[PDB]
């Protein structure tokens, strides 16, 4: 179905969403570093991006906007199976580097819940 919107609101959020994904390409302490095996590092990206769209629904939903998770698929040929899981992980990491950048309020919460795994 085709809505107008006459204060063209769909349309403006998605200027401002681009204009926060150029603002980062160009151009919050943490407590912990992630797992350096690639597995636990998805693994954790996708514990803690669902626990920003519960703790933080709308924050959340925008870095997540900004990533382009969207596309992505939660975790044919090989090749493209595991490039899918590499655009999922990049797609959560830009998630928490938004998150990090323009709500580092809410970065520090997750990030102090995220620690309670790191050991
Ligand atoms: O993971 C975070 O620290 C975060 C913070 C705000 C919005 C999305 C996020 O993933």
């Amino acid at each position: 179905e085709n809505l107008y919107f006459q204060s063209m609101e769909p349309s403006k959020y998605r200027l401002c969403i681009d204009i926060l994904e150029r603002e980062i390409r160009r151009n919050p302490t943490c407590s912990h570093s992630m797992p350096e095996d690639l597995q636990m590092r998805l693994l954790y990206l996708e514990k803690r991006v669902g626990l920003a769209q519960l703790f933080f629904p709308a924050e959340a939903n925008v870095a997540m906007d900004v990533a382009n998770v969207e596309g992505t698929s939660e975790c044919e040929t090989p090749y493209v199976q595991t490039k899918r899981m590499l655009t999922r992980m990049k797609a959560l990491m830009k998630t928490v580097e938004t998150g990090r950048r323009y709500f580092p309020s809410c970065y520090e919460v997750l990030d102090k819940y995220m620690d309670q795994y790191m050991d």
